């Protein structure tokens, strides 16, 4: 897998049996998403950006299968114009920016 | 250069002679910087980011020094928490997201 840039990384990864489109993004500290409820317990949390800030709650030990791998992580509910998937998860990929 | 993701991408700039810390972001389609002199032949345009749109300036074929090469491309002024080089620039360095 690799990505060009010249289009928005974009993959489906499937988020406790959810497909969900999902963007890669390395500006990221954290993974968004928003349309899929993961249930009562979680940590309402912050995070902030260009525009401000948002609520979030917070999961952990969520299951995710993308790129043909299945990963545990934490993902955030809330808010969010697109699924970001943050450098948490794309370090738990083996995912890198190269030059 | 290979940028695994445990920390921020984060690198140093030179646009139009002026140095700044720079965050190279896969989930951003545009470039958008703060506290850099431009030349006030830009036209104003709007930037959407998590939760919220900012007021931005857009400068054309702006030159930048970064990681080593010359490159040229549109950058947007506006009050952005984090200095972001997006998509335009990263393809024309040549990057890619690897797995
Ligand atoms: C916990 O700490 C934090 O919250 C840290 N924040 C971050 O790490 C945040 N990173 C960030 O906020 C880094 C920026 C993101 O990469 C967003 C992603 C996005 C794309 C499209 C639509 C909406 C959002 N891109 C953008 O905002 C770019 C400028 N927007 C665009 O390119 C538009 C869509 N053309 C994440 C929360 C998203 C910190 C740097 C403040």
């Amino acid at each position: 897998p690799q990505f060009s840039l010249w289009r928005r990384p974009v993959v489906t990864a499937h988020i406790e049996g959810q497909p969900v489109e999902v963007l890669l993004d390395t500006g990221a500290d954290d993974s968004i998403v928003t349309g899929i409820e993961l249930g009562p317990h979680y940590t309402p949390k912050i995070v902030g950006g260009i525009g401000g800030f948002i609520n979030t709650k917070e999961y952990k030990n969520v299951k995710i299968e993308v790129l043909g791998k299945r990963i545990k992580g934490t993902i955030m509910t809330g808010d969010t114009p697109i699924n970001i998937f943050g450098r948490n998860l794309l370090t738990a990929l083996g995912m890198s920016l190269n030059l």
